[PDB]
């Protein structure tokens, strides 16, 4: 097949030693990189030039304009030649679907559901304060961080599926009639499976999901390939029957991004007002052990 798109033992730019690669799935390929001017272990992001979709334009873009914000990377560098394409930021820890995979049965503890699902949407209200949508949340999509200092705190790893949803000074975008989605199926809202225009609403309905497969181990439609079949039933479900296993106060979660779409600002602080109000009921504490600890 195909050769990775740059040789572990390259110079990028004469600073970035390529090391190994860590990852391939998405619009490119993911290294651990020395960084000789830090002398630092980062993460390089490259896709080739002559690649026919290529999102690190837009990875760059959100990445500066999440710089001072919480759960994002630090920027490092990038850059575009002949070749390859390329964007290098802080390298993070264990990511959380693999995480979720380690467990006994594929589930994570309330505690640790509640205090991940509250800093997941902490980076979802991030990303949309700056104009963006991420329209691509998914467990593979975060991780925890690799120090002492940052291992308790959850990073949002990538934006290239990400659309600016706001123009002139905040005014959210006229909707495209059509809007082709190239997200994942699995935690896609029934709009991206409509192929309507996503909004801020979507990116919620995927955390939900999430939510809900950290909890039960499973969503409804696991074993359903067709992405057709997989929106049938994401368009009939009762997805009420998902509060069974999450704290009481979701019914307000779920009854809240269920009255959203596109034009509709999220309550962010009601939203948020459901894991506070279920961390304190369930007596969990920021320094509880996560599952993966004990
Ligand atoms: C399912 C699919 C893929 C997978 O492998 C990943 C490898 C690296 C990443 N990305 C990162 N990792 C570590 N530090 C990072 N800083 C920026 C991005 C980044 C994400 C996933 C894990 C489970």
């Amino acid at each position: 097949e195909q050769p990775d798109i740059l040789s572990v033992g390259i110079l990028v730019k004469e600073r970035w030693k390529v090391l190994r690669k860590i990852g391939g799935g998405g619009f490119g390929e993911i290294y651990d990189a020395l960084d000789m001017l830090t002398r630092e272990n980062v993460a390089l992001k490259v896709e080739s030039a002559q690649q026919p979709k290529q999102v690190l334009k837009m990875e760059v873009a959100v990445l500066k304009k999440l710089q001072g914000k919480d759960h994002v990377c630090r920027f490092i560098g990038c850059g575009r030649n002949d070749r390859f394409n390329y964007v290098v930021m802080q390298l993070q820890g264990r990511n959380l679907a693999d995480l979720r995979r380690s467990q006994s049965r594929g589930t994570f503890t309330i505690s640790t559901t509640l205090r991940l699902g509250r800093q997941i949407l902490e980076s979802i209200e991030s990303i949309h304060s700056v104009g963006f949508l991420h329209r691509d949340i998914k467990p593979s999509n975060f991780a925890m961080g690799r120090f002492p200092s940052t291992c308790r705190k959850c990073y949002m790893l990538d934006f290239g599926l990400a659309r600016q949803f706001t123009n002139s000074c905040g005014d959210v975008r006229p909707p495209r009639a059509v809007a082709g989605f190239r997200g994942t199926v699995r935690y896609a809202s029934i709009n991206a499976h409509r192929n309507r225009e996503m909004g801020r609403h979507d990116d919620l309905w995927s955390l939900f999901y999430m939510l809900v497969e950290f909890v039960v181990g499973q969503l409804p439609w696991r074993k359903i390939k067709d992405k057709e079949q997989v929106g049938s039933i994401k368009e009939r479900y009762d997805h009420r029957l998902m509060l069974k296993h999450l704290p009481p106060e979701f019914s307000i979660f779920l009854d809240h991004i269920s009255s959203l779409d596109y034009f509709t600002k999220p309550d962010y602080q009601l939203l948020t007002s459901v894991f506070d109000n279920s961390i304190k009921t369930f007596g969990v504490i920021e320094s509880d052990p996560f599952d993966w600890e004990k």
